[PDB]
């Protein structure tokens, strides 16, 4: 379980039809903070698929 800090915001993403790496995950979560304006704090990794390879990523935004 991730802790919420200091009023960041917290999402998931999840897609069934979907086993993809670690590398694809971090840049979706970070794409997705960079893209309101606001860091990456922290994030984790859903549903493995394999070596590598999962089906998910929860992450923590935090405002600049």
């Amino acid at each position: 379980a991730l802790l919420v800090p200091d009023k960041c915001k917290f999402l998931h993403q999840e897609r069934m039809d979907v086993c993809e790496t670690h590398l694809h995950w971090h840049t979706v979560a970070k794409e997705t903070c960079s893209e309101k304006s606001t860091n990456l704090h922290d994030y984790g990794m859903l549903l493995p698929c394999g070596i590598d390879k999962f089906r998910g990523v929860e992450f923590v935004c935090c405002p600049l």
